[PDB]
């Protein structure tokens, strides 16, 4: 690869202008910068063939590999196909809401790169469910014919719009819209920045919620020459939640019978906490700190969410990955794939990359066959 | 997307970052990236050649093409292969000085899209002379084994330390360390940004200096430089000084047997941009280019054609260099292109330049000097 050189996702060139964009750039506009190159289809992509022994699975869901993109990194999934060609098997864009928001005052996001950590405040800005749709559409067609895409996964985190009063309202717009084109939804009650929706996780509010979503999924079909499932599994999206790690013990317990009775196929943790408050940089900044600083958390509410719920409902790990080492801790956690978002941040283009090479030489080394050996292993 | 369009400077993905970096992105930070483009040589390139119809000179100084980069880009000429490789024929590195400053608190560059002006306050950031020599030096021994460079022309801008008293040894300091390697040398009275600098072109003292930079250079293969002759001596006025003072300055640089003269260097009297209401500094750009042509016809009449002209102040269009040259400038500058139209400005302006020479009826370029006079 000497001509190929520059789209070689380990090319020295990317950290250094990596090394730059952290250190001189406002954090919004070195993401806006990415999906520009995204959005022209600029990006390095991994020549990789992904090992058949590291593919993982939830229910007949099935990723070539174990990393994907977690949610707010295309929100308005502006270049899917490039950030995936980064060596990623699936993105969850989002969230979306019903109509476009601003989303909160600028600046609303901070790094600190010593400790790998990041605060965001952004309020669920987005395009809106109309547009984002649009460009979902785009994507799926350009998937109907290329078949290095054509196994990858495309999630879709919905929530609420800020000045809307009951959620119900908010996710039933956005699956009526997009439900058709997602190979899974994610419910956003998670998201710390929008007023009074973490309380959206009480026992009785979040059942409601997901029954609704499930009987508006459900309604999908007996609602309508077009193919209904415009998707890869090409049946309906599964419905995941995106937990809070800000519970405690009993709210725990009281979601995982919620998220039994009601049947859910997948738990996102977790989301962006509240209860970090060592960063020195991040003092006077408020918002919901991500990375390095999260993974313990997230581990350990992995651990008790696999134990609460009898292993009976899979996990997408999300919290403080950045190495192979780290995604090995919540595979034998408890979760069946793992979502990153500090670690394209810090380590830049290269991050599907190194972890997935890091991951397949861990494997063997600690005598799994594949990746499915290896889930809720340290349990 | 493949190699072949992404070192093309006229390819359309460049003007998309080029609008996305105007406004969003401080104007100093997208300097610094567009050094650091140059510094690991993935800038483009033009590989066309030049038509000899455009060919220009200053007395035995033979340029291919008649476009240069106006000193302050370069400033500590880290990338100068990469930029000459856009389609320029030399640029002006510096303004150097013997110490090397951090400048003026930040922000102090600023833009106004609009009207496709700057305003900027730096100070003279520069790294010092001997940093600055350092990185000249091997620029010169690459062009050693690269022939694509062979012809074109390295000019170094030199000042004084702003906490400097006497600037003759400043400049004197400067020439010993870098001047066997410059093909031309530009002494700076123009910046408004070097307090109490531009009065230093006062007839008394700038005379002394001229006469000081030219004892110095004559005192020193020699020539490690494209010219392989001693370098010539240039002066950059600024464009602020009224009728009496132009023609005072004019008798000085014919007294003193100066080689050239750089017009112009940014001025202060704009006053009609909003968006620099509350900014200091000194104004480039579209708004200059009037004021600049006029100090040509001015400097160039009262000079009585003996000195040629450098052109710098608002050059973007061919026929914006149409009217410097034929105002009495014998090459041009850009700077302010380069920021409003980006990788594409040495290509475009040109071919532009070529096409109107043809359009109105000039056998070559040389031919047009002074011609609307
Ligand atoms: C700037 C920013 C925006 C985010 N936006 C969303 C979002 O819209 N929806 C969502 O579910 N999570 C969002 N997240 C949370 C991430 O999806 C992820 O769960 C979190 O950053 C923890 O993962 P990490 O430490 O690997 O980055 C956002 C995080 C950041 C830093
Ligand atoms: C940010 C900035 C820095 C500059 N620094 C210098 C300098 O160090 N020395 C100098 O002689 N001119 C300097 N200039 C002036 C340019 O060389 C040029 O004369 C001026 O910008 C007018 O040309 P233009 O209208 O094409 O921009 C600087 C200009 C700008 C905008
Ligand atoms: C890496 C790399 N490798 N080759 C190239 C080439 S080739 C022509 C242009 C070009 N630009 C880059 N970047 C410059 C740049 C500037 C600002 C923010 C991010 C980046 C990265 C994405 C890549 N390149
Ligand atoms: C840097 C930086 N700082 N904040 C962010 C954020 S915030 C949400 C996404 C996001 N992406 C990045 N980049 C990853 C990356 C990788 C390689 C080369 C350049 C870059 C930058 C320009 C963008 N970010
Ligand atoms: C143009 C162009 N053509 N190919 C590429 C490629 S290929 C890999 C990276 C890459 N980057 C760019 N730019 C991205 C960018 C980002 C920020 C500021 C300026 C720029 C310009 C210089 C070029 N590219
Ligand atoms: C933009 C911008 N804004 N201010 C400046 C200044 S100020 C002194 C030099 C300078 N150069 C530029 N660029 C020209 C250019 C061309 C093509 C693609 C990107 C860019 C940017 C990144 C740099 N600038
Ligand atoms: O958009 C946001 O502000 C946001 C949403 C979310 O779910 N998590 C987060 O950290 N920020
Ligand atoms: O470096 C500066 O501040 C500067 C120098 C100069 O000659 N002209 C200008 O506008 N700024």
């Amino acid at each position: 690869a000497d001509p190929f050189e520059s789209y070689n996702p380990e090319f020295f060139l990317y950290d250094i202008f990596l090394k730059f964009c952290l250190k001189y750039i406002d954090g919004e506009i070195c993401h806006d910068l990415f999906l520009l190159l995204g959005k022209y289809n600029i990006l390095p992509y991994d020549t990789s063939n992904d090992s058949i022994y590291a593919c993982t699975n939830i229910k007949h869901l099935d990723f070539i590999n174990p990393f994907g993109v977690a949610a707010g990194f295309d929100k308005n999934g502006v270049c899917i196909d490039s950030i995936l060609k980064l060596g990623f098997s699936f993105i969850e864009i989002g969230t979306i809401t019903p109509r476009g928001q601003t989303g909160n005052a600028k600046p609303r996001i901070f790094r600190d790169v010593e400790s790998r950590s990041i605060i965001n405040s952004c309020g669920f800005n987005n395009m809106g469910c109309d547009k984002v749709t649009e460009n979902l559409i785009l994507f799926r067609k350009r998937q109907e014919e290329d078949k290095l895409l054509s196994k990858h996964i495309v999630g879709v985190s919905i929530g609420k719009n800020k000045d809307t009063v009951n959620i119900v309202d908010d996710l039933k717009y956005c699956i009526n819209k997009i439900g058709r084109y997602a190979d899974y939804i994610a419910i956003n009650v998670s998201s710390p920045n929008t007023p009074g929706l973490r309380d959206n996780q009480e026992a009785g509010k979040l059942k409601n919620i997901i029954l609704s979503v499930k009987e508006e999924i459900d309604n999908l079909e007996k609602n309508n020459d077009e193919f209904l499932w415009f998707n890869t599994t090409k049946k309906k999206p599964l419905v995941f939640v995106k937990l809070a790690p800000d519970l405690n013990q009993e709210q725990k317990k009281e979601i995982a019978d919620v998220l039994l009775e009601t049947n859910i196929d997948g738990m996102i943790i977790s989301n962006t906490t509240t209860q970090i408050n060592d960063i020195k940089s991040f003092e006077n900044k408020k918002g919901g700190v991500s990375g390095a600083k999260l993974k313990d958390i997230s581990t350990k509410f992995i651990c008790e969410m696999y134990n609460y719920t009898n292993k009976q409902i899979p996990i997408i790990a999300s919290g403080g990955i950045f190495s192979g080492l780290d995604a090995l801790e919540k595979i034998e956690a408890g979760a069946s794939v793992c979502q990153l978002y500090s670690c394209l941040v810090f380590n830049g283009m290269k991050s599907a990359v190194q972890i997935k090479r890091e991951l397949n030489h861990l494997l063997y080394q600690r005598g799994y066959y594949n990746l499915k050996e290896a889930i809720g292993r340290k349990h």
